[PDB]
DNA sequence: TTCCAATGACAGCCGC
DNA sequence: GCGGCTGTCATTG
């Protein structure tokens, strides 16, 4: 039977609960967060109108043990248990004890992981488990889980307890969703018995795949880090984004009076019909598609379609690159400087970490404007600053992909490639363009960088062709060169689509499976899809597992030779110079630390040295570091 | 429908 | 009319 006892309305059952609590190895929380220094509760940091009032701790059965963190105003308060002593007993029970394997379940760790330390001083010290986290570990390909998809999968008979609690269908928190009209209290009591009995399933299932290792040792580890970035937020000058948007503004203005003058009238850059209207009807331009690919060719016999182009990438650095940053910044008032403060998403096909609002991974790579011959600089990247002292450190692995997959197939002359070879993309461009290494821009390098990963992962002649400006013929040539070339990456492509057709699934280095059950589809399409999955899955999946090691491991180092604090937030949620690296950003092969003047030289050693050691392959991990005043002019540093 | 992975703005259409 | 859906366009790795 569902029950909620209130530990803190009698002292006798308090001291009981506590007793009980201190002895646990395994237990559940949940946060009673509620809409309205104040009695009620502890105020939400982002938030004017929300509280957290309380948790929920459950470890077994049907039991929440509700634990008010309400000063005064369910049985009422014990009045000799305040809210000061509360908070100690709580603090003790959340933080780990010298050879005690202890470990928390909590659904949303990281948001919950932030309201505990910001809200209520607190910072969780255990081992945690996240049923999420769980779930996209048994088939990262699953619809995001919401409490209702969980209970739903892995808790069906409790369903009951969910009826009339619709918020349980969105993906935030039972007890953290305060636009509910049930009690904080009920909200919170529900989602720890449902959260508990839900992971010792998932637990099970984890077991029964073998991902139990990989759950506990990389991907919460990996959580706990991604709490940290959030917790840090990066740096933003709002000074350079405005200079930069009144050059692009200006260039915008030119590009739209031109495009008018030779369409003869007025059209919106924004309608597909308008542009193929004034293209291909008004005009008579050879095709009705309005795509990069089409205004690429077309170019060449037109100004039109150019002006077209620089309008979709200048509006697109304006309108989803400056106006969100200009909108998401948020005063840090003890760094004395604007933050953005990105929210991680780690549930993806291949285990690669995203971001959203903002999505920081899509600030555009530095590009050029001309106006009256002039050439100008647009570096989004150069918003993105320190604090007042410190540098931006950037690692990146050299060809991550292509040294995994030099690993897996013991390609021979992929190796001898790796092992002394200029820049391949280089080299493509060169032979592409009839011209040495030397003269690539950065436009070029990128556009050989795409033909390559694009003929690895399975790209096609037609497509291939239009990359490259080529016949469908001499790309198909292109392709058959490179199988030819390279005949143990072709006999690993074989033998992982064969594997994937028996299992149903793929494997990356640490476990993980994907399921792809489209190999066996008799569509060509889909088949020919799934089987491109499977090889990138594999190689690119693997590279993720090998980064979220390397992050976790640096931060361990980080927090040994941590005399100071290990977020921005651990300093906010405390109430003396900043000093260490502070994880601000991930970028699929590259991670940013945002580092304290006194401490670059000693963390580009740790950063370097752990990213080379995160896995033992055929051939090195080579790993470049940048140091800078922003993200948009990080110069090389040689470690 | 023929590189893979990702977020997100934005016209435009359709059952409610 | 209105929110959901669905391409279509962009960008990054
Ligand atoms: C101009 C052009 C276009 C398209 C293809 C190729 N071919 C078949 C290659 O061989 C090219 C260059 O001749 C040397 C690098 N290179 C590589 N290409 C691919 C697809 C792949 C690789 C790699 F996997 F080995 F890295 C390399 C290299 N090295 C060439
Ligand atoms: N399938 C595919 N994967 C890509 C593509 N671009 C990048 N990736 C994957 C493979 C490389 C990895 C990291 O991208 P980078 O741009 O850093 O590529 P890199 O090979 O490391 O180049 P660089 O030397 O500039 O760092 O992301 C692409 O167009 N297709
Ligand atoms: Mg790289």
């Amino acid at each position: 039977s569902l029950s909620i006892i209130d530990v803190a309305s009698d002292q006798n059952l308090f001291q009981t609960f506590i007793k009980e609590w201190r002895c646990k190895k395994r237990f559940s929380i949940s946060l009673a967060c509620e809409k309205i220094i104040r009695d009620d509760g502890f105020p939400i940091k982002g938030c004017d109108d929300t509280l957290v009032v309380g948790l929920a701790v459950c470890w077994g059965g049907r039991d929440a043990y509700y634990f008010s963190l309400q000063k005064e105003q369910p049985p009422s308060l014990d009045p000799s248990l305040t809210l000061k002593d509360r908070m100690w007993y709580l603090q003790s029970c959340l933080r780990k004890e010298s050879d005690k394997e202890c470990s928390v379940v909590i659904y949303d760790f990281i948001q919950s992981y932030k309201i505990l330390l910001l809200s209520c001083g607190i910072s969780l010290e255990q081992s945690y488990e996240d049923p999420k986290v769980a779930c996209w570990l048994l088939d990262p390909d699953s619809q995001e889980p919401t409490l209702h998809s969980i209970v739903t999968s892995f808790l069906p008979h409790e369903l009951p307890l969910l009826e009339g609690m619709e918020t349980s269908q969105g993906i935030q928190s039972l007890g953290l969703n305060a636009g509910s009209e049930h009690s904080g209290r009920y909200r919170a009591s529900v989602e720890s018995i449902l959260i508990f009995n839900s992971m010792n399933q998932l637990n099970s299932l984890l077991q029964k795949e073998n991902l139990q290792d990989v759950f506990r040792k990389v991907e919460m580890p990996s959580q706990y880090c991604l709490a940290l970035l959030e917790l840090n937020g990066i740096g933003f000058s709002t000074a350079e984004c405005e200079s930069q948007k009144h050059i692009m503004q200006a260039k915008l203005d030119a590009i739209e009076t031109q495009a008018y003058q030779l369409a003869g009238h007025s059209f919106s850059f924004t309608s597909s019909d308008d542009i193929a209207e004034v293209l291909f009807l008004e005009l008579k331009l050879p095709p009705f598609s309005t795509s990069k690919d089409v205004l690429n060719k077309l170019k060449a016999l037109h100004p039109l379609p150019g002006l077209i182009l620089e309008w979709r990438r200048i509006t697109n650095a304006i309108t989803k690159v400056v106006f969100p940053l200009q909108r998401e910044k948020c005063l840090n008032p003890f760094l004395g400087m604007e933050r953005i403060y990105p929210v991680s998403q780690s549930h993806t096909a291949t285990g690669r970490i995203t971001f959203t609002e903002p999505n920081i991974q899509n600030v555009p790579r530095d590009f050029e404007i001309k106006m009256g011959g002039m050439p100008f600089s647009i570096s989004m990247r150069h918003a993105f600053v320190p604090f007042p002292g410190g540098s931006i450190l950037a690692a990146d692995y050299s060809q991550l992909e292509l040294r995994i997959l030099a690993h897996l197939s013991h390609d021979r002359r992929l190796i001898q490639v790796l092992n002394t070879g200029a820049d391949v993309f280089r080299s493509i461009a060169a032979e592409w363009k009839m011209i040495e290494p030397e003269s690539v821009g950065d436009d070029l390098r990128q556009q050989a960088k795409q033909i390559c990963y694009g003929i690895i992962y399975g790209m096609g002649a037609k497509s291939l062709g239009e990359q490259m400006g080529i016949k469908e013929n001499d790309a198909a040539c292109y392709i058959d060169s490179f199988k030819s070339r390279y005949t143990g990456i072709n006999q690993f492509m074989t033998e992982t689509v064969k594997n994937c057709k028996r299992d149903g699934f793929v494997q990356t280095i640490l476990g993980r499976r994907r399921y792809l059950p489209g190999i066996k589809d008799n569509n060509p399409y889909r088949k020919a899809h799934a089987e491109r999955q499977a090889i990138n899955t594999i190689v690119q999946g693997s590279a993720a597992d090998i980064v979220k090691i390397a992050t976790v491991n640096i931060q361990k180092q980080l927090e040994t030779f941590h005399s100071t604090f290990k977020s921005h937030g651990h300093r906010e949620g405390m109430l003396c110079p900043i000093r260490g690296g502070f994880f601000i950003l991930q970028l699929h092969d590259e991670l940013l630390y945002e580092v304290a003047e006194e401490d670059v030289v000693q963390v580009a050693q740790i950063v370097k040295n752990e990213m080379e050691s995160a896995v033992k392959l055929s051939v090195k991990l080579k790993v470049k570091v940048k140091i800078g005043a922003s993200w948009g002019e990080l110069k090389d540093f040689d470690v």
